[PDB]
């Protein structure tokens, strides 16, 4: 979860038999149990077709946006026939779509061949030839996977997670993992944590067309509801612009303050250097929403707009020149502390000796800045899970109670703060005009 | 077996009697047992004729492609008569086909002469003259070989292996061996292992035409199912291009690394020299598929294509400029180990003393390359069976699940890994742009 960098999607197909109503005289129980099982198969196909007419829409911020994008490509002309041909003699193939993208495809259940080549010919040797009870067991167990897959998709609007063994067996999941574009150690990692892999993966019903039932399974690439979007907030630390004041520092109490002041200046310059070296992200990056907001903060006067709004409060709604309103926070005011509370005590010429409790207080205030700087530095400006240094428990609960969600979702997030932090990102944005700003990107499940 | 270099084919003929329905009054049992035996003979001929109308097609990669090629030559004008004339007064003759190829032919059963000249004249001394019970046994045993040959071909689609004693007796097989174009010691080799020779040979029903039943037996030339084709994969080792760095090496730990580095460089140059000396193979060579793929790897930018595909993953499918998609493996990354893990520790000017565990680790990583190089060197760049150094157990299982074969064949190969290795070849291909590539060629039984 914390090291996932992308999504991997595969096409999972079930071969269907094109058989209409076969109403021949069925008297005994074995012929009826077969017919009642064929109705289950047919009702399962029509249930999924009916389910795919009410399919909810998905946005760019959805966790399954990539898997949904793959499903729509399967609706291009001849894609189903292309996959059908590639799986005629194999259970697994790589198919180059007309999108130009190569996708891994699976044939997990050949009900087309069982019904047409094995079940019906036995039944069609008489007036519904009385089959062996063993055959009734055999057809019943084969159809079970389709019925359970249909049941899962029906009670979950065609999107399920975790991915059950009916959607993808352990053998099929392992074969998929071994065919992923990851290193050998990553394939060992996922193969030893298939249960976690299932919990972090989605299975999306896609299409039924030309005797092919297909759903896409979406897996994580490493480097309880559906996340339907992202929520971005601006978190600000008020900075004090001060150049080094080398006065007469004799005792250790003055020296400690100057060491802490040097810690403060180093963190700002380290964060400045860090941002001048960040690589770029793609539209498919999980932090595209936050990165887009960061760049908006670089527009004219946006930092000043946020600074004025946070002058007399710790949290405000600011309407950006983007036209979007964003919630902004002020979590730490080092501008006010250093300039109005610390420097006046020390400075006036040569450094006045500070109180020992004063050295303590400055250390505690500056620590959160240093810890934030350290977390950003070792992760190239993007951290997850969002640490309590990035956003304290009090601040995070305050942010939740301002999100555009129903009251039930607010209590849902408030009781699962640890989970919320693990689905969220903190993205360093900018240092400009005595303001340190980073964007925290939280999940939306509605 | 790991020594077969070609195939030897021979034409085996059974002389057939052209007799239609002979419905004369048969009252007693001895006349009825003769007539019931003549029906078995006639049903056997029509069974084989019907069998040869459903004969499956064969490709150039088939293990019986050469034998199948010989059968079709027997369909040329006058070939059967040429073979019939050559076997009028002897059981074995060399015949120069209109193909220009000499083939060894056998007459193993003269049912034409027995029925026409000995059985029928006895029966045609009356209204189906009552024959002696001895004659009933004699005809019954003579017809038995034809019936058993017919049974084997019928339940095996006209191709059987191992070659039974009915297809070719021990006396006939030994005669064939001494007429092969091999050495006296090779003849002694096969004559002491006729059971193995039978297990590695094929019998192929060819034709029934002009009173001649002909099948071709295909034997190996030394230097479970039928192999219908070949599957080729590309196995890569990532090389580090480094010229000798003779720095101050005093202790034995530095000296050991430099010996191992010299082992590394010698292996590359030995393999380079080995490829510049390989002889050519023919279209009838068992490794023609692999060789053709090797040459495709010499097309512009193919090695770069595979190198990029294997930058962040150990296995990938690559579409060549040939238009054919091939599965590529990265089994050893010495480029990353030497350049990023070993040289940084040692180098910086004069060789830094390495940890003794470091010297251990380099030796184990380089050992596989040296063993692969050694195996290629002593076999002129083609090895079989494919040793575990060419392809480990993990890697071979990984490959099998990617082959274009049904799930049943994947389990069949996975449970018979040793057998798969013995039917496979490893062919050194190329060293180019820091990449060592050899093609591995596996059987296809479908």
């Amino acid at each position: 979860s914390a090291l996932r960098t992308g999504w991997y999607t595969s096409v999972i197909t079930i071969e269907l038999s094109n058989i209409k109503e076969n109403k021949c005289n069925g008297t005994d129980a074995k012929v009826k149990l077969i017919k009642q099982e064929l109705d289950k198969y047919k009702n399962a196909v029509t249930d999924l077709q009916l389910l795919m007419q009410s399919t909810p829409a998905t946005g760019s911020g959805s966790a399954i946006a990539s898997g949904v994008a793959v499903c729509k490509v399967l609706h291009l002309e001849g894609e189903v026939n292309k996959i059908k041909s590639a799986l005629l003699s194999t259970n697994k193939a790589v198919v180059s779509l007309s999108n130009g993208v190569s996708v891994l495809t699976f044939k997990v259940l050949d009900l087309k061949n069982y019904i047409d080549k094995q079940l019906l010919p036995i039944l069609n040797k008489q007036s519904c030839s009385i089959p062996n009870i063993e055959t009734v067991i055999e057809f019943q167990q084969k159809n079970n996977r389709l019925l359970e897959i249909t049941r899962e998709f029906s009670v979950n609007a065609g999107v399920t997670t975790p991915v059950s063994t009916y959607m993808l067996t352990n053998s099929e999941l392992l074969s998929l993992i071994n065919d992923m574009p990851i290193t050998n150690d990553q394939k060992k990692l996922m193969s030893n944590n298939v249960q976690i892999v299932r919990q972090q993966s989605y299975s999306i019903m896609c299409i039924i067309k030309e005797e092919v039932l297909a759903y896409v399974v979406q897996l994580p690439l490493y480097g309880s509801a559906l996340r339907t979007g992202w929520y971005t907030s601006v978190i600000t630390i008020e900075l004090s612009n001060i150049k080094e004041n080398k006065c007469n520092g004799t005792d250790a109490k003055v020296k400690l303050i100057k060491q802490e002041l040097d810690k403060y200046k180093n963190a700002v310059t380290d964060l400045q250097l860090l941002m001048q070296s960040t690589p770029a992200t793609g539209s498919g990056s999980a932090i595209a929403s936050g990165v887009a907001v960061c760049k908006v903060l670089h527009l004219e006067g946006e930092v000043n707009k946020i600074k004025s709004a946070l002058l007399s409060t710790n949290k405000a709604v600011v309407s950006l020149s983007n036209g979007v309103s964003v919630l902004t926070f002020k979590v730490l005011d080092l501008k006010n502390y250093i300039d109005k509370q610390l420097l006046p005590i020390l400075n006036k010429q040569s450094c006045s000796i500070p109180n020992i409790e004063t050295v303590i207080e400055f250390q505690q205030k500056n620590n959160r800045l240093l810890e934030i700087t350290r977390e950003f530095s070792v992760n190239a400006g993007v951290t997850t899970p969002v640490s309590t240094y990035m956003l304290t428990n009090s601040e995070l609960l305050s942010l939740i109670n301002d999100m555009p969600i129903t009251n039930d979702q607010k209590k849902l997030m408030s009781n699962n703060v640890q989970i919320v932090r693990q689905q969220s990102y903190s993205i360093m944005c900018i240092i400009k005009e005595e303001v340190l700003a980073y964007v925290v990107q939280l999940p939306l499940y509605g």
